[PDB]
């Protein structure tokens, strides 16, 4: 149930997700009023989940980033996984997956060192064993698409 | 340097891009100038890149997502895969790795027989073979993290 009004929002949200309420009724055509009510609706059914300041993840400190595909070491219990590794700070995302693999994490850290001792940390606590893939350089990324 | 007012802050606006520059500088402990002038040197230097809400991709029609893994078929040409595919909007995420392949892309698309067609344009226009892996699930996704 998204209206044309929505998709405007959401778009201008995603390209600037400190735009104000005037900005964006001005664009909309609609009150400021209007604006506020249907952005809080948005929010309330799963439509944007948040907003984020972009971090340049070299900037602070993550000069290493890889994905990490992982798998069940016994997959007969059900999966914990991603609730257990949802302590670990340094998974920045986790993806279950079609294929030979079940979930794939993205994850940051400070060096070739930091990474192995996170593979541990990663096997140890979700009884998974891992395959890495680092990565060398992001041309672009999260460029979120509303059509 | 990040100096940790600069680390608090980062933190601050990782998890919440519309925190407003008034109840930024209390949990700071500073003033709405300080604070104020603090962020767009953080713009300045490349550290936030930018604000954007997070727009969850199935309720705007994007049913399935993929990490294509593409590898150039001829090694004599350039290799300008990142460059040549920027322009298909579906393609949100372009990263080069070590692995087996040459990049990993995230793709988000309408259906399975749109993603179909979406690989035989990415073969066609950069000169690649495609490997694709199929998301099943979100369980949470850029969580930035600040040391
Ligand atoms: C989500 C996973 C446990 C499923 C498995 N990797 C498959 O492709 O069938």
């Amino acid at each position: 149930a998204l209206d044309d009004i929505d998709r405007i929002l959401v778009r201008e949200l995603a390209a600037d997700g400190r735009a104000t309420l005037s900005e964006l009724a001005t664009r909309a055509g609609l009150s400021v009023s209007a604006v506020q009510s249907r952005v809080r609706r948005l929010e309330s059914r799963g439509v944007v989940q948040g907003y984020s300041a972009r971090i340049n993840p070299e900037a602070v400190g993550h000069l290493l980033s890889a994905f990490v595909a992982i798998t069940p070491l016994d997959p007969s219990q059900p999966d914990d996984a991603p609730a257990r590794l949802e302590h670990i700070e340094e998974v920045e995302s986790c993806y279950s997956v079609a294929g030979e693999e079940s979930y794939v994490l993205l994850v940051r850290v400070a060096s070739a060192r930091a990474l192995e001792d996170l593979l541990q940390r990663i096997r140890t606590t979700a009884n998974v064993r891992t395959r890495s893939t680092i990565i060398l350089n992001t041309f672009y990324s999260d460029r979120q698409h509303i059509p």
